[PDB]
Parts: C-alpha cells; structure tokens; sequence
C-alpha cells in the first residue's frame, strides 16, 4: 500500500558485528530459552528504525566508558565520573536504563583504562576491569569503578576512557560460572530497579524458538563463559535506524539464502520489535554456507507456521 | 537508463566509524596535503563496492591480528604467526598488500593479547605493543612481534588474538614525532618494497582539498601524536559493498545538509575511486550541526566547480 520497501543488509553472518560487544559475529544459533530470561540492552531495534534500551549506533562504543576519575584511596581502584559519548555532561534523567552502549550483562570486563593531559598531551594507559554486578557499579547514577594496576598515574579532572576486550572469571570458584550473558546489571545499583528497559523476548508461537546471533568473547583471566549472543547484528541495527521502513505486519518472514545457488536454506520470523525466531526444537549450532545471507520477502502474521529449520 | 540509483549513508559524522582504527570519528577536517603522499590502505573503496589495499568490511576488525605466539627467549617478547579469521594459516601469495586490516601507519599501537587453552578453557590477557616500523613487522610474510608484560605466561599452539586499544610514543624524544599516519609500514620489512597497494589519492582541481573524517586515537604512554584521519567512514565502505551502484561519472556531488535550517551547509566531491574533496585552502576543523548529513545529489565530471566551503 506504497509503504516504504522493508529490507535487510545483504552482509554475511561473518561480515557482521555483535551488537553486545565489539567483535565479529561468528555463527548462527538457536535453543530453549525457558530456563533464563532474555532481556539484553543493547542490539535492541524495532524493525521501523526506534532503538532500544541502551541500544547506540557505533560498533566501537559498546561497552565502553568515558568520563574522567578519582583515585579510591588505598586501593587500585577508581570512581568513574562519567561523561556522555562525546565528552558532554552525562544526563541521568534522560529516559534510558543507563548510558548509551553500557555492557548489559553481569560480569567482569577487562580491557585498557587511558588517559590524556590536555595541558601537554602527555598520555597513559593501564589495564583495568569493571565487575558489573557490584554495588559500585551505577551507570544510571552517573559512576562506576575500576580495578586497575596502579595506585597512583591516572591524573583527575583529565578524560578517561575504557576500551573494552574480554572478560575474566575467578578460577578459584567453578569453571564458566561468569559472566552471565541473561544477568541485567542492576544500572543504579543494589536492589534499585531498572528503568525503560527493552522488553524481554521470548518465542510465542507454539514450535519456535529464538535465533541468536553468536560471538565468543575473548578471555582474559580464569575459566569464563565466553559465549555472547545478540538478537540483531549491529549492522542491522545501523540499517533499520536509516530506512525506517513502517512494519505492515507484525512479523517479517525472512529466507536464508545461498547467492552461490539462488536456494533457499531456512525461513525465519523478523519480529516488528526486533528479535528472530525459528522453527526448531533443541539447541542446535546452524551450519551455513559462508556466503549465505538473509533477505526479506513477505509481510506474515502471528499465526504464520514456518517452514522447519 | 535504470542504473541503480547512488547513494550515501545518512548516518551523522558523529554515528561513524574511523576506517583506519576501530573508534568513533570525532570531526571533520580539511588541510593541504600537496607536499606529502596521503596512501592510506584501510578505508578504501570504490562508489560501486570495490574493496583496495588491505580494505576489509568489519569495524572491528581494523589493527587486530590472530594466530599463536613463540616466546623470544631472554625477553618479554612474543612472534605471533599469522592466522586468518577462521584460524588458518595466512597465505602470503595473495595480491594484497598484507592482511585485511593490518595497521596502514608506522606507530607503536598497544592493546592486549588474549588468548584460550582449549583443553580446559583457561584464559589469560597481557597488555602488549606491536611496532609496525619495526624489523619484525612482516605481516605480509606471515609474522608480527608483540612486546609484553610476560615471559612466560603465554602458551604454544593456542589460538592467540590481539585487541588494539591506542598508541604510544617515546617521551624522552620529541613530542607528538610518532605515530606517523600517513607514514605506510614496510609489509615485508626490510628492504621489501609493498605491492598491490591502493594509489595515493591527491585533489587535482585549483582550490580544492582532501575533506578527511577524522577521530583522535587513544594515547597509552609518552606524547603520541593521536590525530587519525580516514578518507571513507567504515560505514560508507560497507554501503558501497552492498549497494554496488554504477557510477555514472567520476564524481558525486554531495550536499552537506542542516536539518534544523533545511539549508546546505557545503557541497563536496566524492570521487568514484573512493575519496572526497571540498573547495578550501588552509587548515579547518569544520563546524557542523549533531545532526548534519551528507545527501547525493547528481553525477557531476571532475571539473565541476564547487561553492567554497
Ligand atoms: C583453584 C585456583 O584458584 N586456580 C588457580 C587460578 O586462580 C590461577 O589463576 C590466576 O589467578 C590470579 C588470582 O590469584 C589472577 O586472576 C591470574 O590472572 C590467574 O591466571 C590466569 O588464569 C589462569 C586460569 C591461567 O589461564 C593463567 O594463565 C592466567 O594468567 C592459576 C594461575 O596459574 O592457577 C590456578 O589455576
Ligand atoms: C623528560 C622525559 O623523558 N619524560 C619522562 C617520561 O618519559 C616518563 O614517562 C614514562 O616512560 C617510560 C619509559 O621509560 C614508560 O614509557 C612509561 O609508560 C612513561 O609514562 C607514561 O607517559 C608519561 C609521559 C606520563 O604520561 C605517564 O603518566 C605515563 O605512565 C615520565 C614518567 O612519569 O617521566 C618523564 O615525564
């Protein structure tokens, strides 16, 4: 009815970007999802371009902090005060779980905390973790910590950045125990509630299950679980942002194809509020051919039966 | 004629990625560049999707490296060997210059060095530093060097990734002399010349200019010079690729448009061969509104005079 044309990026799984951490997709997966609730943050996009949560459109921004810091004495931690994606004043009340891009899982983030003088331009840069399920961890609030490996270099009143890369687990205690990729941080601390969450998802019609799109994560310290799964490519993200295409139905039937024959491998419901669903019962890695991509071609309903996977 | 119809992203500046280094453009910037060779080989490509130089599609995976490590005896010092994304080896007999990705400028660029067992999953991570304008930097023969904070704690035959943070330089010598971004690294090191590198880009038009999308990297140690200019967003790489739309002529004219006035700020030349140029002489940090965009608006000959920025 002269809707703008509703499409998906014809980019492969592995020419895309996790939209949970900054790293390459690498596969394809889908299983039950009774047993945890799946609620992630970030990744979160109507198929009609509204992002969610506390869903941005860099790839490089997820997971990252920005701000400058107060050095916690007697220890080797630091206060976060933070500051907005590009340097301006944080602003609490705005209507978001927490910062733009804040990791949205429970678990411990290692990567580089650096710093520049703006005086002279001197520069320094130590490793350092944030531990997202701990009390100091308040992004709403406008602060978080970090552990670091010095007592001493970071300057106050300089801007600071984290630059995430992997995560950590104590591997005193049993193995793949941390993160918790379907654990929400609590974003203003213990036992305060989050705020304008994006919804949780879960497959509704009888038969279906989620389709995840999955990283590993790389480690850094202990025995983690490295596994990461998001609900829409970054660039996906990116894509709906731009066209804003309205949804003339609430759910977008997909095909999985291989360019390499014109056929078609699987089909897949795109729901309106961004999350993908299968026909399949069981956890099941997909094995797809390294060129196949997905491709929008039809509007169907709540009560359309997909094809098994 | 029924060409597939041009078109550039409406992401902002601000909503972009750096083609050369995985971190947020900031900026743009125009400045002379007659008196020095601007090659770089990250962040090219053709209007019509043609990947040059060591291009590759993933924001992220811009100056990272993967492969497994051998510690250098009597030092911190690790030689990585080279492996693909998928983990296998790098074959040196493609006509490309080095590795998708591999860093185009000579610098000290510090990250960490993660790295799994796979036996039983442990994991550890080390911050460490490659010197692209070092001898051992020989990426298209299949090797880098990463000096590190360890001299034994990485493992033989384990998969083995490095995640770039930022740049470092010298402090005991004169401030902001490295890195040197439009300095090319020698991909075979010493004595080899590079092959197979995209061309050096220059404005040929009286009064023109390279516009350049810039972001500054982080500094980890020293005066570094953090200035980081890309002649494509990794975006507009992306767009292209999967766009793949003729060019009709060598140049697209490009308006620069305010959305809260509805009025063009400046029009630019996105050349087919993947760079943009604007009518200006001198240095300029251009001033744009948050949500500024570039709009194509018509296939134009190279001879086009544009209204001075
Ligand atoms: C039972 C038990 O505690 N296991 C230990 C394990 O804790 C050790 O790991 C080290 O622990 C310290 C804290 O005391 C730091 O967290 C280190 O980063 C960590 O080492 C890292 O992870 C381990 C699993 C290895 O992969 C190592 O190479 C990493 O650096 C280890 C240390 O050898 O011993 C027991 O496994
Ligand atoms: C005059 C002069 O040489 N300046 C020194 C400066 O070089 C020192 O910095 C450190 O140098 C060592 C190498 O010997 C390491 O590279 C350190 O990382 C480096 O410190 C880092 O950069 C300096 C500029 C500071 O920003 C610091 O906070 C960083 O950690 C310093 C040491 O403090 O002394 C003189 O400034």
């Amino acid at each position: 009815t002269g809707s703008k044309p509703f499409t998906v990026p014809i980019l492969t799984v592995e020419e895309m970007t996790n939209s949970r951490f900054p790293i390459p997709l690498e596969k394809l997966f889908t299983g039950p999802s009774g047993a945890f609730v799946v609620q992630p943050q970030n990744g979160r996009c109507t198929t009609d371009g509204v992002l969610l949560g506390t869903t941005q459109l860099s790839p490089v921004n997820i997971c990252t902090f920005r701000g400058d810091v107060t050095h916690i004495a007697g220890s080797r931690n630091y206060t976060m005060n933070l500051a907005s994606l590009n340097w301006n004043n944080y602003d609490p009340t705005e209507e978001i779980p927490a910062p733009l891009g804040t990791p949205d899982f429970v678990g411990k983030i290692q990567g580089l905390l650096t710093q520049t003088t703006k005086g002279d331009g001197s520069t320094r840069g130590h490793k350092a973790t944030v531990y997202t399920g701990s009390a100091p961890f308040t992004p709403k609030l406008g602060s978080v910590q970090f552990s670091t490996d010095t007592e001493n270099d970071f300057e106050t009143h300089q801007n600071t950045k984290f630059t995430p890369v992997g995560v950590i687990q104590d591997g005193s205690t049993t193995h793949r125990n941390e993160p918790q990729q379907w654990v929400l941080p609590s974003y203003s601390g213990r036992n305060v509630h989050n705020v304008h969450l994006a919804p949780a998802v879960a497959p509704t019609f009888p038969g279906e299950q989620l389709l995840f799109f999955r990283s590993t994560m790389p480690g850094c310290s202990g025995y983690p679980n490295m596994d990461l799964d998001c609900l829409l490519p970054q660039e996906w993200v990116q894509h709906f942002y731009q066209e804003a295409a309205p949804a003339q139905s609430d759910v977008a039937l997909l095909r999985f194809v291989n360019p390499d024959t014109g056929r078609v491998l699987f089909e897949c419901k795109l729901h309106k509020s961004g999350y993908v669903t299968v026909a399949h019962t069981g956890q099941h890695d997909l094995v797809i051919p390294p060129n196949g991509y997905f491709r929008f071609d039809s509007w169907v309903n709540q009560f359309y039966t997909l094809a098994p996977m």
